[PDB]
């Protein structure tokens, strides 16, 4: 018997399929059918009906639960040589159970059984009799000699291709049937089809068939739209590109999909729209990677080789040995070929050779994406609404049935009346209205290039409480840019004074162009550190083919001999030559240059520490006159200070305004980043997330013991802390200082009693791992708030998936998108990359600016308002119609077709015009309501209904006082012009006007009613028709509308009753909205001065 062995599975039972007659429902039902046939050879037909129903239900019973499907279709066996399926019982926190097909294929005279569950390959090992996932060499504790003594793969590697598979990231998308099955369960669709069945049971067939066709077409179109969106956006951008791989003792060029562990490849300078293939270890050479996408840190690291380490005893640690690993999904800005000769020849390119370690969904990025996809996880308002309407319809049907029994009609007509009531309990224009609303919201979002794949999350963006943010890539760029010199002065009048350019003396502008490592090849190009290129271009230098560069606007320059950048004693050097004299320029970290030059200025330390404590990365450069080969020490004997070079990632010109708009709108915006605390605090303080002084929780000492320390940005205040003894002194910490928790401190405070009281008062989290953003969002969702996440990297994929509404900011300007669209149209500015963050986030702003959050919230407010107003109007109209049927139909009241159609057309015009409205430009501090079931809305609905009923009863009593009552009445008579018909129809029109005019108006969330031309014209027309027919202004139209003339006193009474009805309904609705509105922001949204 099989037994899968992995941390994902819990138990496993083999399965062998059963024949068609072996299925449980089919064999037994034959005795019941034979018994029914014998009894048959009236009341018995319902028995065949229920028997067919139960048979069809047992037929479809498996599809709901997979365990039931395995119980019914397949039978459990304990021999893997014959089982064809296997039931995988997963662990509690890893996806759900499943049925996967056991596959087989013969290789080299021996077949190999295997399957694949959650993209994790399994294989049948006979000696252990288990399905064991592949285990890699770097997973265990490997000897560094085992890595240094590698020479690539050789022979026929057809078993490795089966053990490990291919290096491909292929995400599967759902099909049409599995996507429509989710829409075929909502109560709206079930109620629609049930009502269609009830109606066709007695009414015609052609109209029912057309209606069913329409219902099918609506769902088909919706599912097709959702499927198109999913198929477009649910994928990561991974295009294979040729690389040189050392196989069979020769450098042969394979693709990226054909990489296996322990394969020697040659990585070069990674071009655009590409990244490092998979997890590599640097066997020889050097590089400068950019981990801003996978890790979240802005500075480019400097990786080194592995050859200098002793191969005998040392172990590949991934601790001290983390300066040699290159993850997958990072850009390599520069690569240096090997220096000395090795056993294998150097690569044909200029790249460095490395060793593959993991491939596919086993790497870091692949593992994050896989766990997000597979290991992931109310709709009761509509159900309660249907229950409400059905209760009222039941009371209506009970009354009408009692009255029909007391009058003496047949049972069939009473049944048909009950069915008519239950069918008209909901208007037919509800599903088309919901579809128009969803499509209008989607087409309004798609004007800012914001595409959504879960359209039911747009109403979620109306009551957002906490707005989380990512720093690198979302608020700031991920590339260092120049800022300007510093320290070039002798006045000390100010520290932060940045001479941009064209203001430095000749010495500084010669040193910035003399101490560099860029070179121009013979074909024409420039290779080197990109920040060095940026500064050399901003200063305005032009490099030539020879090492000598000129055309700086001042003169020419030549480089005699240059030095390298060492790992230790980090600095550089160069010996340049000028037409005037000769000097040697030095450029390196300031902490090493300060102890090297003779003349120490008075503001060296002040300027350095002022610019290094806030994000920026300075590079102090110095020079020295050199009179006429030489070593490096005597060149760096004594120098002369010249200035600094300050770089930092610049803010987006849209972040400040967006965060200000969110602050002035009762939103609490926080920051969750992976950068060091200083840069995060600086950017948050510059954008507007924190205002006053800020404290930081980080490790106090160095080694261990989890003892934190509250410390200012500077060295002013230092409050210790112990996660087992001390408790958060709210009075002196939270009221006087903003704070920012790091990742180590947030990890050491696990299990603390006041962790939530802390999380209620921190706005910046720096240096958090990809698995702590999920924890933070889960805690913020358990606290009761509604969260939002807006990021772009791979580390915050789980955070984007866990939030109530997630947004993934791609790259691309507006003009670039317009040009790309124009080119696409003509065929039918770098391109945009889909990345890994767009696979989890439902929304995906194809632009880069941060205003997508504001636009999405502004659309969510409008969508929620529209939903609430539609629910309220439908409830009121349905109650009024139910009463109208129940009571009025029991009297001799009926109208001709002409008046009915003439009024119904305007009613439908207004009802359709309701949905079309434009949201205001300004975000308001008041938030809409969440759901219809509360005190305010329900009270207002019931009170409006009571007022309408009282008015109708008053006019009925008045009319019965005027004209006789006629106790004997019949419901089969045809239409006859009378006074009661007019006196009721006028009030019907007035009530159907008031139910919109009183309940539509929402000022703070969308434009006024007068700006809605359609609905305004409709209501004006209906009220004008009613008021002109009441007082008989045009007798011709009254005689054309089959309205009988009336006396003056009754017309006056009717007009006064109309006015009183309208004004009373409006007044009591305003009363409830004024007394029990309760639109208050949360407690975390208030902003109090400290
Ligand atoms: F810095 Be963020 F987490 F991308
Ligand atoms: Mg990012």
């Amino acid at each position: 018997k099989s037994f899968v062995s992995s941390p994902i599975v819990r138990d496993s039972t083999l399965l062998v399929p059963k024949s068609l007659i072996a299925k449980p429902y089919v064999l037994p039902f034959f005795p019941l059918y034979a018994t029914f046939a014998q009894l048959y050879f009236e009341w018995t037909f319902v028995y065949l009906g229920t028997l067919v129903s139960l048979n069809i239900l047992v037929m479809l019973m498996p599809a709901w639960n997979v365990k039931i499907k395995a119980k019914f279709n397949y039978s459990t066996t304990k021999n893997v040589n014959e089982a064809t399926h296997i039931l995988i019982y997963t662990t509690p926190n890893n996806g759900s159970d499943g049925i996967v097909e056991i596959q087989r294929v013969t290789e080299a005279g021996s077949l190999q059984t295997f399957f694949q569950f959650q993209k994790k390959r399994f294989l049948w090992h006979e000696n252990e009799q288990v399905f064991s996932s592949p285990k890699f060499l770097v997973d265990e504790s490997p000897k560094i000699g085992d890595f240094q003594k590698c020479k690539g793969h050789s022979g026929d590697l057809t078993h490795l291709k089966r053990l490990y598979g291919e290096n491909s990231f292929d995400i599967p998308i759902p099909t049409f049937m599995e996507l429509f099955k989710e829409h075929a369960v909502a109560p709206l669709f079930v109620f629609q089809v049930f009502c269609v069945a009830l109606w066709l049971l007695d009414e015609f067939w052609y109209y029912s068939l057309f209606n069913l066709f329409m219902i099918i077409s609506m769902e088909a179109a919706a599912v097709f739209q959702r499927l198109t969106a999913l198929k477009e956006f649910r994928t990561m951008g991974i295009k294979p590109y040729t690389i040189n791989v050392f196989r069979n003792k020769k450098w042969v060029a394979l693709q990226t999909n054909e990489l296996l562990p322990m394969d020697l490849v040659s990585i070069t300078r990674t071009a655009e729209e590409s990244a490092i293939p998979c997890d590599l270890i640097l066997l020889d050479g050097s590089a400068i990677v950019n981990e801003a996408m996978l890790s979240g840190e802005s500075t480019p690291l400097l990786k080194e080789s592995i050859k200098l380490r002793p191969s005998e005893d040392n172990l590949q640690l991934d601790g001290v040995d983390k300066i040699a690993v290159l993850h997958g999904g990072t850009k390599a800005l520069q690569v240096t070929p090997p220096e000395h000769k090795s056993d294998i020849p150097p690569p044909p390119d200029g790249g460095a050779l490395a060793i593959v370690t993991k491939t596919g969904f086993e790497t870091s990025q692949g593992s994050l994406v896989r766990v997000m996809i597979y290991s992931a996880e109310d709709n009761k308002e509509a159900l309660m609404f249907i229950l409400f309407l059905l209760i009222f319809a039941v009371i209506a049907s009970w009354y009408v049935w009692v009255e029909g029994t007391k009058m003496g009609r047949i049972q069939s007509k009473l049944i048909l009346d009950c069915i008519l009531i239950i069918t008209s309990v909901v208007p037919p224009e509800l599903p088309m209205e919901l579809t128009m609303a969803v499509n209008s919201s989607l087409a309004a979002l798609a004007k800012f290039y914001v595409y959504c794949t879960e359209p039911f999350r747009i109403p979620f963006a109306g009551r957002i409480d906490v707005c989380c943010f990512d720093k690198t890539g979302t608020l700031t760029g991920e590339d260092l840019v120049f800022e300007g010199l510093a320290g070039i002065s002798a006045d000390s009048e100010n520290i932060r004074h940045l001479y941009s350019a064209a203001e430095a003396p000749e010495s500084t502008i010669l040193v910035i162009g003399a101490a560099h490592a860029l070179v121009k090849l013979e074909d024409g190009d420039i290779v080197g550190d990109p920040m060095e290129k940026a500064t050399l271009k901003a200063v305005g230098w032009a490099v030539e083919r020879k090492n000598s560069n000129y055309r700086e606007g001042t003169g020419k320059l030549d480089i005699i001999r240059r030095f390298q950048f060492s790992s230790a004693l980090k600095r550089s050097a160069s010996i340049a030559s000028h037409n005037d004299a000769l000097f040697a320029a030095v450029k390196g970290a300031p902490e090493t240059i300060r102890e090297r030059l003779s003349d120490i200025p008075k503001n060296y330390d002040e300027i350095y520490k002022s610019f290094t404590r806030s994000g920026s990365r300075v590079l102090a450069l110095a020079s020295k006159s050199l009179p006429k080969d030489l070593n490096r020490d005597d060149v760096e004997s004594e120098l002369t200070f010249n200035g600094f070079l300050i770089f930092h990632c610049p803010l987006k010109d849209d972040a400040i305004e967006t965060i200000k708009m969110l602050n002035e709108s009762s939103h609490r915006s926080i920051m969750i980043t992976g950068d060091n605390p200083l840069t995060a605090v600086h950017v948050a303080k510059e954008v507007g997330i924190v205002f006053g002084e800020t404290l930081i929780l980080d490790r106090a000492g160095k080694s261990d013991d989890n003892q934190l320390l509250f410390r200012d940005v500077e060295e002013t205040v230092s409050i210790p802390f112990d996660p087992s003894k001390d408790t958060f002194d709210h009075s002196k910490l939270f009221d006087r200082y903003d704070i920012a928790v790091t990742g180590y401190a947030l990890n050491a405070l696990e299990g603390h009693s006041q962790l939530r009281d802390l999380l209620r008062h921190t706005w910046v989290y720096a240096r958090v791992s990809p698995s702590q953003k999920e924890f933070l969002l889960n805690t913020l969702k358990d606290m009761g708030y509604q969260t939002l996440m807006c990021g772009d990297g791979t580390n915050d994929v789980g955070a984007l998936k866990q939030a109530h509404v997630g947004i993934a900011l791609l790259n691309g300007t507006e003009e670039g998108l317009k040009k790309l669209g124009e080119q696409r149209r003509l065929e039918g500015a770098p391109a945009l990359k889909l990345g890994d963050a767009s696979c989890a986030a439902p929304f995906t702003s194809k632009l880069a600016n941060v205003s997508a959050v504001t636009n999405i919230i502004r659309q969510g407010r409008c969508a929620l308002v529209n939903t609430i107003q539609m629910y309220k109007i439908l409830a009121l109209n349905c109650l009024i119609s139910a009463y109208s049927l129940s009571i009025i139909y029991m009297a001799g009241v009926k109208f001709g077709d002409g008046q009915a159609t003439v009024s119904g057309l305007l009613l439908s015009v207004c009802f359709l015009s309701i949905s079309r409205g434009k949201p205001l430009e300004k975000l308001s501090k008041q938030r809409p309501q969440s759901g219809i079931f509360n005190v305010y809305i329900m009270g207002s609905i019931l009170s409006q209904f009571a007022v309408h009923i009282a008015t109708l009863v008053y006019i009925t009593t008045e009319i019965y006082k005027l004209e006789p009552r006629e106790p004997q009445v019949d419901l089969e008579k045809e239409f006859a012009p009378s006074l009661l018909n007019t006196g009721i129809f006028i009030i019907q029109l007035v009530q159907q006007v008031s139910t919109f005019a009183v309940n539509y108006q929402g000022e703070p969330f969308r434009e006024n009613i007068r700006s809605n031309k359609g609905m305004y014209y409709g209501l004006l027309g209906v009220t004008g028709l009613a008021l002109a027919s009441a007082t008989e202004f045009l007798p011709e139209l009254n005689e054309a509308m089959k309205f009988v003339p009336m006396t003056d006193d009754f017309k006056i009474k009717l007009t006064l009753t109309l006015l009183l009805d309208f004004f009373g309904s409006w007044g009591v609705e305003h009363f409830f909205k004024f007394f029990f509105m309760d639109d208050k922001p949360s407690d975390i949204s208030v902003q109090q001065v400290k």
